């Protein structure tokens, strides 16, 4: 994957922050050109398995936290940190498991 020798990539405080902020994101959910209905069970056992303090990114052309805000508000309420947009249709959102 991205793992290959010991963790020397965020190390000193580097403010070359470009537009993308370096977030402490965990995981990424990615629907884009999807086939099989294998992506949609994944996307379900985010809501039904959610972890405690967890961080997850969102690329789509349409809102997941449709069905997080639903989630995360049982609990507490919502998982939102981050909202972007990128082209027409196509959108970028942050979640984030409190």
């Amino acid at each position: 994957g991205s793992s290959h020798h010991h963790h020397h990539h965020s190390s000193g405080l580097v403010p070359r922050g470009s537009h993308m902020a370096k977030y402490q994101v965990t995981k990424t959910l990615d629907v884009r050109g999807e086939v099989c209905p294998v992506p949609d069970v994944e996307t379900k056992r985010a809501l039904q398995n959610m972890k405690p303090g967890e961080i997850l990114e969102v690329w789509i052309d349409y809102p997941m936290s449709k069905e997080r805000i639903p989630e995360t508000v049982k609990k507490l309420g919502h998982e939102v940190l981050e909202i972007e947009e990128v082209g027409p249709s196509e959108w970028k959102i942050y979640i984030k498991v409190k």
